[PDB]
């Protein structure tokens, strides 16, 4: 409940963002048709999320920083950073719908797949990447961190760059060789495009904003969400199959993406000959009646067992971590992101 | 001849660059396969090109800075920031390729054309974007003006990244509309596009490397160099056509393109109505008949003779500018470079 309370604060900062964006075109009318672009790309792009990781940004930010010291400008610095997180955000969701050729996302089409975008998105792409740097200016230019969030911001995009790489050369479109959906490459893709930039992020930059900026401190927090960020990763690959739509709010397609899931992952881990034959002839198909046999391969092997034993260790795990390098940080600032990922 | 004397220890030094890239992988031997693609994205984008501005960064740096104060570690870092320039440059060109869909490049093949690549060098186009960041750390981290290249590059991508907007708005793929080419247009879309990275970029880095921060500086030296680059645009598109394959090193296919090239800027503001019929009826075909045919209602327009008139008074505005903002700096800055471009 510690987030509903900020969320609406929070998306409504967002129309600000975009005037003080779109606002530079003022002093140069020549570039206006592209600010326009600029305008239709960030409302289409950077809004209908669950805005996780951005409010994530804000609601550390209140509590690491002294409730006096929260003032009407330390407030607006937290709103906009926590947008550029969002605008990080875009900029991997445009550019990624496009290497797999998504079709929807967030329920809409895919801004490339909009008649009249198409290739033209990876541009797109690139200015919501510059809008990130664009803010930082305009509201932490003096701030004595500033250049701790440019830094630590770039460094995001390298690890979830790298990430990517990571993912296109273990799972090519056209590949279904599972025999690089190792153990180690999962958490190695989950480290790198997910983990770092979802879960790290968002609190090093609240941390940053209220002076924490211990190498230290930093290298403990990143451990805890690390760690949280591969469970969330491991609890999205379980809920996309033996999930339920109605709650999860989308239908998996992991199976019939030849995904490096998590579960494929177990399931070659405890495969006879026979067993990871049937899943080397059925994994990728678009066929309902093949992919509901892989379904049928998991389960026969306990996987969805395998999962709520795993899922309680985590927890297990993620207690005593957060009891060991929490502090000098509130507690409270690991246990409120871990109980929203959680159960 | 002050360029060809450093193109060597330049293009040497490509090789450190990458080991430097590639060797964080020493610490974390699991993200290794990534490392080993963006070698190979690396070696392929970011050399082949003439490494004009890169090489400018290297050229002002010697000229901006007093004699001893080019120690061994000064020169390697103006090597490093001249080769951040050329990944800036790669990182566009990567991406350009992709969205016009262009064939080849620099001779050979665009790397997204490369089997085995396609849209993953959207990926690809970023990391090398990243590298710049990631070499800006590795050398100049504690440097005074480490901030003042990270913003400068940041800034210039933007720029890069609206005129690239532009463009696309301008002459969309399937669109001859002939009257959005007007004056102010193209030159808005050189500034942005062209002038800005090609040009400022490269002397306002060596500048703020030798100490060289002032607002007015580089305030004046923008004035300059956005002059240079318009023109170094239009002589590109004149050369393109009229120009001649032997020395231009290529063929030219604007007219083909459907390009917002100066030559049809200007055919445009000297039209008769059958004239402009005629042009717009021909400009965007493949057809080399269709094309020459309008190859000839330029000549026939004169427009050579008027690029060979405006050259003439471009030439002695570009002076007439050097000599009232060059100072403090050394006109040969600016005399150089210029003397690369003209005639
Ligand atoms: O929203 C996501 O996709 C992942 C994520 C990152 S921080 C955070 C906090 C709470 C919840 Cl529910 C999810 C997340
Ligand atoms: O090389 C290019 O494409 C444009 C350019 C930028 S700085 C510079 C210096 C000398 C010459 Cl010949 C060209 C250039």
């Amino acid at each position: 409940d510690v987030y509903a309370q900020e969320k609406q604060d929070f998306v409504q900062h967002f129309s600000q963002i975009v005037r003080v964006l779109t606002e530079d075109e003022m002093g140069h009318p020549e570039i206006g048709d592209a600010i326009a672009r600029l305008k239709e790309v960030l409302e289409y792009n950077a809004i209908g999320g669950k805005y996780n990781r951005g409010l994530t940004v804000v609601v550390a930010f209140r509590e690491l920083v002294e409730p006096r010291k929260q003032d009407a400008d330390s407030l607006q610095r937290a709103w906009t950073v926590g947008w550029c997180v969002e605008l990080l955000q875009a900029f991997f969701l445009v550019a990624d719908d496009i290497m797999d050729s998504s079709l929807t996302r967030r329920g809409q089409i895919c801004w490339y797949q909009k008649p009249g975008v198409g290739l033209d998105a990876i541009n797109d792409a690139n200015l919501l990447e510059a809008c990130i740097y664009r803010l930082l200016k305009l509201y932490c230019r003096e701030q004595p961190y500033y250049l701790n969030l440019i830094e630590l911001f770039l460094q995001s995009s390298y690890q979830t760059e790298i990430g990517q790489t990571l993912d296109l050369l273990t799972a090519p479109q056209g590949n279904v060789d599972l025999v690089r959906f190792t153990e180690k490459r999962y958490k190695s893709i989950v480290k790198y495009k997910t983990a770092f930039y979802s879960f790290y992020l968002p609190i090093a930059a609240a941390m940053y904003m209220a002076g924490i900026d211990g190498e230290k401190e930093h290298a403990n927090a990143k451990k805890i969400l690390l760690e949280m960020g591969e469970f969330f990763q491991i609890q999205d690959d379980y809920l996309d199959l033996f999930g339920d739509p109605s709650v999860t709010g989308k239908i998996g397609t992991d199976i019939q993406d030849n995904k490096c899931s998590w579960l494929v992952v177990q399931c070659l881990q405890r495969a006879t000959p026979e067993q990871y034959q049937i899943l080397k002839e059925n994994y990728g198909q678009k066929e309902a009646e093949k992919v509901a046999r892989v379904k049928a391969l998991y389960e026969e092997l306990d996987l969805p067992a395998v999962f709520l034993q795993y899922e309680e260790d985590s927890y297990s795990h993620i207690m005593a971590l957060i009891e060991q390098y929490a502090a000098p940080l509130p507690p409270a600032v690991f246990l409120g992101l871990a109980r929203k990922i959680y159960k």
